[PDB]
């Protein structure tokens, strides 16, 4: 076994679809680290 090192056209696809998921996951991620440094209008009654 050993391929000749070819490079399939899914390599683009297989690929941007995998960092996909990471680069999602950050802004994502984020998201929740940033939302949360965020309440939502304190309350109130003095």
């Amino acid at each position: 076994m050993g391929l000749p090192g070819r490079v399939p056209l899914w390599v683009i696809l297989l690929s941007a679809f995998a960092g996909l998921l990471l680069l999602m996951l950050l802004i994502l991620a984020l998201w929740k680290i940033g939302f949360f440094k965020r309440p939502l209008k304190k309350k109130m009654e003095k």
